[PDB]
């Protein structure tokens, strides 16, 4: 890993210019725990986040990511290049990932096409062979979600946000409850750490897969896509009633495959839900 001075990812990235990139700025977005912005180093075309409770758990989410990324490499999560500390607007840098997260391709922000079935089938993929990698070293993410997954120029899947993961005997508890709420199980929500939620997580990812909806939304009824599937486990509706229709090569078959893991993975109760080697198993076989 390569130490950064400030200064140089500030000039690199325009003064961290907030003006969007689609309109020739930089800033590329909002994560939960600060923003991302373009830049050039040296040729290589790069993300660069700026950090933004304790301020020793700041720190402590910065030095677990350094962490994992050392310990983590596998072409479906995020590549740290290195980071920037010296400033303390704490700073990671990562190679570029031009079609930026799931979240965003999926609702279709700043104009680009609706993807394929044929691409969102190699998306959940993608993501859950990085999930499992994730698992395969004893590592829970604690906080997947679509915008979590982002996205490269073959739209290759890659997990990001690794500051609040945990190592994987018995039941963990926690004080510190976090997460995205439209995204977690319900023991996560009750302070419990273990890796059965972060496929839970997946699960919801699966349905913003498939229907094209974000997990939440205020202006919606239901405000949460979790409720969908409880309308369809009830006879009222079918997931045909909610798949996507920005697309056109989606047959039944494969789509009810997909939502089949995604039922799955959002069993209620923990240990009725595959792990996510029997995920990945399953999404292999549905193509
Ligand atoms: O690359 C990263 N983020 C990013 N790239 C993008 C490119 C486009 C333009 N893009 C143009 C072509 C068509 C589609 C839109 C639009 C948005 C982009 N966002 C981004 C999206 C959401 C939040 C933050 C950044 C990144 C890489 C590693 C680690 C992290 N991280 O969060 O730690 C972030």
């Amino acid at each position: 890993f390569h130490s950064f001075s400030f200064y140089e990812l500030k000039n690199v990235t325009n003064n961290f210019d907030e003006r969007p990139i689609s309109v020739g700025g930089n800033k590329m977005g909002e994560g939960g725990f600060g923003v991302v912005y373009k830049g050039y180093v040296n040729n290589t075309t790069v993300a660069v986040k700026k950090l933004a409770i304790t301020t020793e758990e700041l720190k402590q989410q910065f030095d677990q990511e350094i962490k994992v990324m050392a310990k983590c490499q596998h072409e479906n999560l995020v590549e740290l290049l290195g980071f920037s500390s010296d400033g303390d607007d704490l700073c990671l840098v990562y190679v570029y990932m031009p079609n930026g997260s799931l979240l965003d391709r999926l609702s279709c922000l700043d104009g680009t096409p609706p993807l394929s079935w044929h691409m969102r089938c190699k998306i959940a993929q993608g993501a859950a062979n990085g999930i499992n990698f994730l698992h395969e070293n004893h590592h829970i993410h604690r906080d997947i979600k679509s915008a979590n997954i982002l996205l490269d120029e073959a739209f290759t899947a890659k997990i990001s946000d690794f500051g609040l993961a945990r190592a994987s005997a018995q039941t963990v508890m926690t004080s510190r409850i976090v997460g995205t709420t439209a995204y977690m199980a319900p023991e996560a929500l009750r302070g419990e750490i273990t890796p059965k939620s972060d496929i839970y997580s997946f699960g919801v990812v699966l349905l913003e897969i498939i229907t094209g909806l974000p997990a939440v939304d205020e202006h919606r009824e239901p405000q949460l896509l979790l409720d969908i599937k409880e309308e369809i486990e009830d006879e009222e509706k079918t997931i045909e009633d909610y798949i996507d229709k920005k697309m056109n090569d989606a047959d039944s078959t494969s789509v009810e495959a997909m939502y089949s893991v995604a039922s799955q993975c959002l069993h209620e109760k923990k240990n009725k839900r595959p792990d996510i080697k029997k995920v990945q198993q399953l999404l292999q076989e549905m193509t």
